């Protein structure tokens, strides 16, 4: 009578759904709306009897019962901290100026499937200056993540496409076009990166490259090796490049470097960027650049949805054209270059010459070797059990050595994390 | 020669030098492995500090564009090359009254960025499901408000319904035979289809998808809108409901995706168990959405996975989350602080009205086609006695400034939404 968590219509209908179901009000067998309501109000029997009437549990004495046929979590699975981490996944709450960025929401409310026109040209715009990449806002598609524009790609370029991984290369995206039914083939590396040697010994459709910078061997494709790529595109039909641009703003010793789709003259480079390890911890918004082929691909879908919201999108125009983003790059720059050279002094005063540490002096990881003792998997279950986030090399396989990311660790855990690292590396005592 | 701004603009000195350089290497008019000046005879040649010459030869170097050997001096690098504007109809016209299915007012708006500092301050990847406190909350309404019965565990938020239903083709077998409502979501069939899956089309009756037809056809997945038909806003009774059940329950590998859309939106009755309340063999994955229920272009969607399909999914480990932090945990204090559900109750009369507002002014205008297919729920119904072709209809339409859609893409109909038309241009809307 109270009404305490269910109104009283609420309550009769319940009630008459459990007794249809439990079969003690049999089918085809109620009484008047009056007659149930003469101690309550005909209106509450009426809702009743239309939530039930709606429903299918009563049919239009008064009305009848339906007539329904009867009805013919693994501890394992349940979810269970002080952590230091040199994982190359994405980066932190560190010094990515917040108030702005809310501040630019605030002015973005006040203020399409591929994103919003005006956020794809301010996002182009930006590209053109910062990676000579040549497009029109036409061309752009936006995504929550790389993997959402890998997926749509994939149905976008032919089917049967043979694609080419770098090997090592990343994971993450052999994987998705594994699960994707693609036979992928592995290109080793030499010193210029992605071999084009092996491209044309083996013959795939479509290469997978990060030119500005390998993951994870952190290698710069050098341009003779780029337009080397370029020409072999250009030939033969249907050849694609997917230009994989994770961190190329990040470069320490010296401007960003032209990105590889900069130097296309026959529209073969998909050019895929992120913002992913540029805006705040845990937005993911990515964007790829289709040549006008594949756009035509796109065009004649018509069903993709956007998957970035609205408001996020104008959020980063508004950071973008006011001026906070480029000034937030070059914060960062600036703090990662010197987190970088902390933690490699680190590193040397730990290890000596017995760590090797591989690739440029650019983006947000590099690779460590060490003078042999133990396997990989020694040292990951030693640094496992100590508190240390780390991944060995062999993770990217499509003397022991890790990928050291930078990224997500605080200035203060460097010396202690390297500590742990030294133990892990040797496996000590106490 | 290489000419200099000295203006200092568009370009730094050193930024100059290497873009120049980087031209006569490309056009070959330096020539493979020809030498460069030294550093100083350069600067001095230009008259700039050897800095500039320094950082611009730094570049070249990172780039490939020239190499070094100690003593000798620095060389150009040898390159080869080959020899082998947008189309008119790509471009973009970025330039009406919609009765579109697919409501940028009404929408508390301030208190969205209230929950939203709310959250930043107590907070601030962190998991590819989605944050666990963020599922636990979603996993607690739906609870309440749909009966669904679950554990944050089993549930998977993602940037729409299409991330979900990707990923969820992934987790089912390969050969999985899908069968879909006929008329159904056109987009969710191309999904499947860009999949290259099989999928049955089950026809409809008065109670929604054919149990008959089910039979026949042998699929394993059934796709359903049992809420509220989409496109025919049939309601699935609950007779029908314990049909599909059942046969989930019987022979293994039957799953039913209940894909629910809209169903917080039920003008004269409360909303509608889940067809999944009523599941007791775990066979209903449960798809859910705040896409028409939240800011305008935000998608926040999440399906529930049956304690067997989760397990698959733990078993990939690579998939990672579409849905922000931010914003899911924004979510969170928007759900947990009451403002999604008193938004939610406000809308529902908003949309209530709306509708009562626009069939008045549908029939007194009409009354010979006046025909309104579909229930009283969500946020569309149909329209279906004299007429041209259906292409028709839709070409005068976008002639009269009226986005209306053919129900063919799901004697003419025509699926008519409100949730995106004003109050104030529904009488002009139905004129035309």
């Amino acid at each position: 009578r109270s009404e305490q968590a269910d109104y009283i219509y609420q309550q009769i209908y319940q009630k008459l759904k459990k007794e249809i179901l439990s079969r003690n009000l049999l089918p085809h067998s109620v009484p008047s709306k009056r007659e149930l309501a003469e101690k309550v109000s005909v209106n509450s029997v009426n809702s009743a009897y239309q939530q039930l009437l709606a429903e299918g549990y009563l049919y239009a004495k008064g009305f009848f019962v339906e007539e329904l046929d009867m009805f013919s979590l693994p501890d394992d699975l349940k979810e269970i901290s002080d952590w230091i981490s040199f994982s190359h996944m994405s980066s932190d709450t560190d010094h990515f100026p917040i108030k702005s960025w809310f501040r630019c929401e605030q002015k973005a409310a006040s203020r399409h499937p591929q994103g919003i026109y005006e956020v794809r040209a301010a996002i182009t715009r930006l590209i053109s200056l910062t990676r000579g990449v040549k497009c029109r806002p036409e061309q752009m598609i936006i995504g929550a993540g790389t993997q959402v524009l890998m997926q749509l790609l994939t149905e976008l370029l032919p089917k049967e496409a043979v694609y080419a991984m770098e090997e090592p290369g990343y994971r993450r995206m052999y994987q998705l076009l594994k699960n994707a039914g693609k036979q992928v083939k592995t290109i080793m590396l030499d010193e210029k990166g992605m071999s084009i040697a092996e491209i044309t010994r083996q013959q795939p459709d479509v290469l997978v490259t990060t030119p500005s910078h390998q993951f994870p061997s952190g290698t710069i494709m050098p341009v003779s090796r780029r337009i080397q790529l370029l020409n072999w595109a250009a030939e033969e039909p249907r050849r694609y490049i997917i230009e994989d641009d994770y961190d190329s703003e990040f470069t320490y010793d010296v401007d960003s470097i032209p990105a590889l789709q900069s130097l296309d003259r026959f529209q073969n480079v998909i050019y895929m960027g992120t913002f992913s390890k540029s805006l705040l911890p845990g937005l993911r918004i990515s964007y790829m650049v289709l040549p006008p082929e594949l756009l035509r691909a796109y065009k004649q879908r018509g069903y993709d949805l956007q998957t970035c919201s609205s408001l996020t999108q104008l959020t980063l125009q508004e950071f973008i054209e006011s001026g906070e983003y480029q000034k937030h790059i070059k914060k960062m720059k600036q703090h990662y270059k010197e987190k970088r050279e902390r933690l490699i002094t680190a590193l040397e005063a730990e290890f000596s010459g017995e760590v090797t540490v591989k690739g440029a002096n650019a983006g947000l990881h590099f690779v460590t070797e060490f003078d042999t003792r133990r396997t990989e998997q020694d040292i990951l279950s030693h640094a496992a059990g100590l508190q240390l986030e780390i991944f060995g090399m062999s993770r990217f396989n499509l003397r022991p050595a890790l990928i050291i990311g930078f990224a997500r660790l605080k200035e203060e855990d460097i010396q202690e994390g390297v500590q742990r690292l030294f133990k892990a590396v040797y496996g000590h005592k106490k």
